[PDB]
């Protein structure tokens, strides 16, 4: 990736032996043509990281809402239902799996193991038998609450304030989904690019006749500006894509796996 | 697409430029980049903002269907939690959903619905349905009618029929939003004034340029042309989120994935 | 509109540069394009963020009216899927949701809404709706009255009775939001700097733009002057949405819609 | 306002710069505009940015008090819906009501509201709420009160309790909202940025334009200086949105309009 | 510290100045022309970040007031609903102050062993200290004083609904806070953006040098400020928790919220 950096610094050094054999031909390029261009792609860059980083922003708070929902979840069957541990467990089970399987939902990844780690095959062949794993666990983490209020443990309202939360799983399910079979722009969030790479391979042979040799350092630095601002562009439009980020959704697991376990004393340790 | 249309008559007007830069002085007509570059700039601003409206707005629909999605996987989710015996009721209020999102599909789409209807739903609801000038609506209003009839039954206390009706409002605001998105579009005077000016900048700019660039116009008034040509575009695509397009929603394959989903959670 | 006039106008200044060019020469005036180059990117900046705060007002505007249609919506099919038998409370309920739509309309359009309550209702709370300072908000608890002439000796339960209740309340904070963007609009610094320095800026630029564009002058100003005027003035009605322009809401066929839908 | 008391200065500026033009190369000082129109630009973004913030939390403000206007219409005509035979309710309430709306307007003025207070209640209250440091607050709290008897007299089941409640939570919200925006102020910094960027670049502006525009420089500063000092003075009053300035909120007319609605939703 | 490289960049041009004849010499010239166009470049991205910026300090600012918020409705539907239960208004009050203590202790990366031990007993300091997430078990525990309060009797499950709302309510705002706290604005912004302002800066009076002459140092200086400070206001609203200057000040916003609590139970300080 600094490979057309270096690329077309050799522009820059093609340029100058080309500005030399010139005006023999029409050829001429001045700075003001280029500098409207440039400011207009700029402006578009502007506004299209901006999008990009309002998606980005959008799925942090997703995950986000992961972690709060199963925390406010967890904390109200701790205090509402204190001695039902076994049922604890297993929606606490159901809601770590939620977790993994939905990050291995956005990131195409197997969550089979993730599931065998922490769910009864029976239940994990279910869910990996359906095309739709995560919703699956949310409707059987449901069952669990629903059990709990067929045997008169919960009531209606307090159902309905656990059944709240698992909406919130829900949008944010959702959401991700939605963030995921996204970008909207059909593959032209790739024209511009190469309208960014033509314009800073072209740049140079417009820059030559005013700085000459001091030429490949200008347009390297203009293009590093550019072309590094419209990857972070492309890279904020998929948070959740092949070539994405471990950390943000591998530390988010890890965390709100860590924190249920933390609220349920099956930590820490004896 | 079209934008090859651009592109050539840029061309060729680059090329009229190029033959006719000699009869300048004798009309008294020279021209400057200068005033151009200000033009060009207050134009790539407005259209960066006007994009920012379409695209604002497109994402809005995809999040509306979005809505959809989640909004029925929790209200059949709820049916099996709270009822888990009553499949019929749970297979009733399915049919309704789906029926629900197609129809909505259909209506964003303006196609008959009465074919998946009745695919989905008995007759005799069916003629409820379009006999209603808002069939979408009704349909809300039939499955409302199911959750109702399963509170009068007992079934459902006042709470639990609360929690689903809250999924019918979720519902509600989307068809609302649709429908309003269906509707009033971004003013297009914006569109308007915006096409307007950037035609007549991009066939302008070859004679924007002409002087300064001779022999390699067509490649730069091109380059900047479809510069703004291609990012002019992206309302054309931005702006039919419920068109047949290939860039639009794929409404279709939505609906099928919610019919799915909620044939999915119902053991069928 | 009259645009045109101040294109035409920015065309006579054109000419006028054109005619007295190089009588700057005689006169010690030396205009460049570069300063003004300056000045119209600020303007146009300037321009695109303000009319980006207009389009947000009219946006929001457009969706207070359509959660309008939204809550009404869902309120009347509450009341069937609750109280199915009830009609009576239906058909009262119903007209007053569609007199608290056009109430509100005529209410941000300044205009009387008395006809059309009448249409819509009994004269005697028609009365007691002109009657109030607020008559939309009087409408608002005209419709909890019928809600809580339900729930008072049965029919409807606390519960539902909420259910119902969060429907007016979607109402009132639609109320509120449409009042909040009518009574305070803009602050009239708005156009109150842009409108000379727009067109301040668009009838000198002509005087330095004849320096460089000579003969072919005028077409390039008005070019200018259309965008900057063309763009100013998309501010003129997305900033008003209530306003009875072109580009703003109309709100008359949102009513229409609503009732519509209400009386299906 | 005194912004025509920095256009004077940018004139004498402008005459000093075109009498000791040519003392500048005489003195080995050079100035074209190029970047001055870079320098000009990038102030210009910075402006339309922070103008931008401005803007926003004046409008945010804005629906703060749209939002107590609206709660307290909602609450007042739950009370009338709910218990239309409690009139003590309704009036006690309403006065603690439209007490709230003029202790949060005092309170942002940084005015003393007791007088207000005693006109809309009784004084041993009055005292009670002005011995607390966060009046506003211990207002809310009162109208809980008086919701908490109504529950505890078996009037308000748990859940009407809850319909009020709720409403209590929307004016708490804006209490907390308005007093993060008096409290939190702005990020100065933008205005000690904006300030003397701006003003330097429009005294510095006409020694940079001299060259080219000669006699014409304090007119075409002057104008620029216009627009730039325009435009930061038209931020000045929308980061304050509380303040008592001509182009701020009517807090007064808002907080009468309160009184007006609720009384007239009561029957006075 | 900007004052330091405003110094280097004057010396900078005092270099450009003093000396350089040396491109002419050499063959290498620059002019601002290509220096304008990235200079409004950089000034556009520099436009977005720092609105993104502030952005993020506004969303912290509404946090922390929704935490005031909260507990203040916390507090008062507990003497509305249960005003004879004046020592578990005591009890779940020095939780919400506790939990205000601990998530600012929590976002400055310190210890609020100190904080915690000043108004909770030694028992459930220790039971909290030992949490992943101390706040978290603080909420668990008003929580647990609330559920307890439903158990017995003194609350229905509708009103023991009405206040697990607003520890819902601050669950999203510790969520949100944590959610600032770990996602830093990425580096590859800065990376590029800073360095690419500096080295703007440091180059650009080599190229305003050929048409400004002597004035150079005092252009370039002054497009360095500005450039640089408006970066660095950006830099200084990304780090809403830090104690730099442009900064929360959490220590007043949370004794503001203990006091706030502590006139709503009738105690004084
Ligand atoms: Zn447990
Ligand atoms: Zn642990
Ligand atoms: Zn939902
Ligand atoms: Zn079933
Ligand atoms: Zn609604
Ligand atoms: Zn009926
Ligand atoms: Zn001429
Ligand atoms: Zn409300
Ligand atoms: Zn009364
Ligand atoms: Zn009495
Ligand atoms: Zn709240
Ligand atoms: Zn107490
Ligand atoms: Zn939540």
């Amino acid at each position: 990736i600094i490979f057309r950096l270096l690329l077309n610094v050799l522009m820059s050094i093609i340029a100058i032996i080309s500005y030399q054999w010139y005006e023999q031909l029409g050829i001429h390029l001045t700075v003001a043509p280029f500098s409207l261009l440039g400011i207009a792609i700029a402006i578009f860059l502007g506004f299209r990281n901006s999008a990009s980083y309002s998606r980005f922003v959008e799925a942090r708070n997703l995950w986000g809402t992961v972690l709060i929902a199963e925390r406010t979840l967890v904390r109200q069957l701790r205090n509402i239902l204190p001695a039902e541990h076994d049922a604890h467990r297993r929606i606490v089970s159901y809601l770590v799996a939620f977790s993994w399987s939905l990050k291995h939902q956005l990131r195409k990844t197997d969550p089979t193991a993730d599931l065998r780690r922490l769910l009864p095959e029976e239940r994990v062949t279910e869910i990996l038998a359906s095309s739709m794993p995560t919703n699956r666990i949310l409707l059987l983490a449901g069952n669990e609450i629903g059990q709990l209020r067929e045997a008169g443990k919960l009531s209606d309202t307090t159902y309905g304030l656990m059944d709240n939360k698992l909406d919130e799983l829900a949008h944010v399910l959702g959401g991700c989904e939605r963030l995921a079979t996204t970008p909207v722009p059909f593959a032209y969030t790739l024209i511009l690019q190469r309208t960014v790479y033509l314009f800073c391979t072209l740049l140079p042979f417009a820059l030559v006749g005013d700085l000459h040799y001091m030429t490949p350092f200008v347009s390297v630095f203009i293009s590093y500006t550019f072309l590094s601002w419209d990857s972070l562009a492309e890279e904020l439009e998929d948070p959740f894509g092949t070539a994405a980020n471990d950390l943000p959704l591998n530390a988010m697991c890890n965390t709100i796996e860590r924190n249920l376990l933390d609220m349920t004393g099956q930590h820490p340790l004896p």
